[PDB]
């Protein structure tokens, strides 16, 4: 107490012997994140140019746009494991799973990038769109928000989890939804791959911050939760409608609000509290 | 003055974003570690267990002795890793390779941990193995080395990454061409196969150590560097003539001793700096 009262984040004299494993959970989590290891290098991207080229330039704008929002918040979640949840948690089945995720996310800002380099050849743009942060007003709410989780030295590992989570789950979600619609569409073959790949690692990602909040003894309350979740939500429905809408690539901005709720419930639900807002799955392809 | 005149240490704005690679040669480094990802899953030990039988007590003991080291030692590079030198180094290229090498710090360790639990049955050996840096004053004397190392509030990076290396490249090479020595002599494809894949990566975590080193402004004397790896030397022919003597496997403790010297000879030419010992390789194996 404050922090010796918690068994992930106690003292732990072994935190660096790797046997026996004791949290098995915890342990397998990781073995599934090893066995689905896969590098940049595995996505066939020789086709999409052709794909990209008959696109509309709208449809080129919004795709150029999610991807410079994917890679330069890999780097933010990424700096967050780096300097605090890899090193605050003290469990060792944890650390292998967090060593594991800061490798993986590497690979998903590389593929990004490689996306990128691939379909933009204009250096200026690629310069514009590696510094997103910098130059996009819409990733910039997302962007500063999962910062800010990382600069403050107040709140809980369960409240920051759980912030990571609603990064990783929410802020992404909308994303993610677009890249299927265009599967659907049977447009560009090496990004919708690349895609199923990276959405995979990311629900693996947000249930293992699930399974990390479930072994916490001291949880922040439901109430507490529920801004967090709620506020993600906001911004990340602010993002696809106005920021950078999703009728550019010809979806229902409607739907794809009532579907980052429906993904905030299920998040609420595996995070052992209630849902907020008892909507359905819009999106069949989800 | 003190550190942002140097180009790994200083402020990197840009640490987080993965693109465009600046410093291509630490970038390919990563991507020959990348390529080169292996799991313990991948190795069969299935054939070892009859060799392991045949074996004379006192084998089965350096054996035993040797995979405790390992695993132990394994924590301590990562230990470092995780809490020094991936925060400390600013560029994005060397981050993802450690970020990567912690990754295979923790496949090798359990590539250790599953030799140990294979080879031995009895709950009370595996334990002694598995706390060896408690258990054993052999390791001892290597774990607190390496981890004053770590403690080290004053020595400069560059003496620090010299001091890993003499971690990952004189501390493991006697155990190394110990198994090596077994393979020769046609014993356990099992851990002589995993024993390849291990050594591997380890050259490749002390060639990075000396490609950093090099990009350094301010490295340490040749003086200095002599003096760290000297100790280090000698540390390593204590503990495989007198604290666990390779002669146990039938290998000569003299030509053992030769070889280690050889060993930092190399590694002393990698840092650019003169021969020490000037002594040729024993083994034909190596
Ligand atoms: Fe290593
Ligand atoms: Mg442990
Ligand atoms: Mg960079």
């Amino acid at each position: 107490m404050g922090v010796e009262d918690e068994p992930l984040l106690r003292e732990n004299p072994r935190r660096f012997v790797i046997f026996p494993i004791e949290y098995h959970d915890i342990w397998q989590m990781y073995k599934k994140a090893e066995a689905s290891f896969w590098t940049a290098e595995d996505v066939d991207l020789s086709k999409d140019i052709q794909h990209w080229e008959s696109l509309k330039p709208e449809e080129r704008y919004f795709i150029s746009h999610v991807l410079a929002f994917f890679a330069a918040s890999d780097g933010i979640v990424n700096e967050n494991l780096v300097e605090r949840f890899s090193q605050e948690v003290q469990i060792t089945e944890a650390r292998c799973f967090y060593g594991f995720q800061i490798a993986m996310e590497n690979i998903h800002s590389e593929m990004y990038s490689l996306l990128i380099d691939t379909y933009i050849k204009d250096p200026k743009e690629r310069e514009f769109l590696f510094n997103a942060i910098e130059t996009m007003p819409c990733v910039k709410k997302k962007a500063d928000w999962a910062l800010r989780w990382i600069g403050d030295k107040e709140a809980t590992y369960g409240e920051r989890v759980v912030a990571f989570a609603a990064v990783e789950g929410i802020f992404f979600s909308g994303s993610f939804a677009s890249i299927f619609w265009l599967k659907k569409r049977g447009l560009m073959p090496g990004l919708t791959f690349s895609n199923e790949l990276i959405s995979r690692d990311e629900g693996l990602h947000c249930d293992f911050a699930c399974l990390m909040f479930k072994h916490l003894v001291h949880k922040p309350s439901e109430e507490r939760v529920r801004e967090i979740i709620i506020n993600a939500v906001r911004i990340e429905q602010e993002f696809l409608t106005e920021a950078l809408p999703v009728k550019l690539i010809g979806m229902n901005c409607t739907l794809m609000k009532q579907y980052i709720e429906f993904v905030a419930d299920r998040l609420m639900l595996e995070l052992g509290f209630s849902k907020v807002f008892r909507v359905e799955n819009p999106f069949d392809f989800m």
